[PDB]
């Protein structure tokens, strides 16, 4: 049956080449299979490669963009210009190399670093991997990444056009629980956007509740929000997302339950990963994604805080019983 050279067993031929360029990406680009920022910029990466693809200019008679295309990687000079596109230079080369050294085609090559990445974060479901998008593409056109500083109504339009519900926009934000920023306010670079960065969890959702108490560093930076405690970075699109009625709901339903929210995210990525594709054209090589460590810990408001310093924005649904932690306020350290 398909037995890889290295001896693995796999569902297709297609999968082989897979198991080589796993190890190296666990040895090189992850610095012995991490999750820490080279995790993190990936996922940006995914996102910003896929959403480039928009229905409506198709239908204006414009170039829309090819979706989950690698277009980022081959016209890195036109993309890497955009105002949402700063602080991935570094990524883009890294991922560059190992591409043109195994012959994967680099829409492929992002989508397969995004599940290994995860896979080595405490608390990450197995992501779907599909092979086989073209390597051709063209740039993608300006415009078409959601920004902090965007209305609620602007980030829906925009991810509804790529064909996202209100409620799979903020399943796909459950990224958000393995970040930090450095280019919004650079004075506290790398500072988290929950207690947890290294851990895929449930935590994103309940502190971006939490009522903005501090102001993490020397001034506010772009989008900046007022935090819940020291050392954790609140951005306006998060804040407002968690407090709009139109998401509101399906963000509280997200504070809970760390494995309702990893098979939300889970279907989520795998409707974005082809975006500009047709996933039956695809061969799927999912099996080639190893698991990632479990987590072992519960949903908790950190620090003392109770349900009431948190603002409830879901007029119909009680806030779920989330236990609290006996402690003083945290001061989060800069993500790893
Ligand atoms: C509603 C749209 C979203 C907006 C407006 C948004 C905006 C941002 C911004 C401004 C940053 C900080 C980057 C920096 O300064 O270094 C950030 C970080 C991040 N975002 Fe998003 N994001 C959104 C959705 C997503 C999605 C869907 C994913 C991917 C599945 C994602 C994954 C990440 C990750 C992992 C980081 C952390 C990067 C790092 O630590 O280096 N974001 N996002
Ligand atoms: C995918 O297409 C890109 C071109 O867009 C190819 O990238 C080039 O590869 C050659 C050698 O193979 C390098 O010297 C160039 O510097 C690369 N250019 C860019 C923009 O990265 C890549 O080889 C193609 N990959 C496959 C498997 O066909
Ligand atoms: C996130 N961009
Ligand atoms: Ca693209
Ligand atoms: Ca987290």
């Amino acid at each position: 049956s398909v037995t890889c050279p290295g001896g693995q067993s796999t569902s297709n031929s297609q999968c082989c080449v897979w198991f080589d360029v796993l190890d190296d990406l666990q040895t090189n680009f992850y610095q012995g299979s991490k999750c820490e920022s080279p995790v993190r910029k990936i996922l940006r990466i995914v996102f910003h490669d896929a959403i480039g693809f928009s229905p409506a200019l198709t239908a204006a008679g414009q170039f829309g963009g090819g979706g989950a295309d690698g277009s980022i990687i081959a016209h890195s000079n036109i993309e890497l210009a955009f105002p949402a596109n700063g602080g991935l230079t570094d990524t883009i080369e890294a991922l560059r190399a190992v591409g043109i050294n195994h012959g994967v085609s680099f829409g492929d090559l992002i989508q397969f670093a995004t599940a290994v990445g995860m896979s080595n974060c405490p608390g990450s479901p197995r992501l779907e991997f599909l092979t086989g998008r073209s390597n051709s593409s063209q740039p993608s056109p300006p415009s078409l990444i959601p920004g902090p500083g965007n209305t609620v109504t602007a980030i829906l339009d925009r991810m509804g056009d790529a064909g996202f519900s209100p409620d799979e926009v903020v399943d796909l934000l459950a990224a958000h629980s393995l970040a930090s920023q450095e280019g919004l306010n650079s004075a506290i670079f790398r500072s988290p956007l929950d207690s947890t960065p290294q851990v895929f969890d449930t935590q994103f959702y309940i502190e971006t509740l939490l009522k903005g108490t501090t102001q993490p560093g020397p001034s506010l930076g772009f989008a900046e929000e007022l935090s819940p405690f020291p050392g954790e970075f609140r951005m306006r699109s998060d804040a407002l997302l968690a407090r709009d009625s139109r998401t509101a709901c399906r963000w509280q339903s997200m504070t809970s339950s760390n494995e309702v929210m990893g098979q939300r995210y889970r279907a989520a990525m795998a409707k974005m990963s082809v975006l500009g594709f047709d996933r039956n054209a695809l061969t799927d090589c999912s099996d080639v994604i190893p698991s990632a460590v479990s987590n072992n810990a519960a949903p908790v408001i950190p620090g003392g805080l109770t349900v009431d310093d948190i603002e409830v924005s879901c007029p119909s649904e009680p806030f779920p019983e989330i236990a609290t932690a006996s402690g003083p306020l945290p001061s989060l350290a800069p993500a790893p």
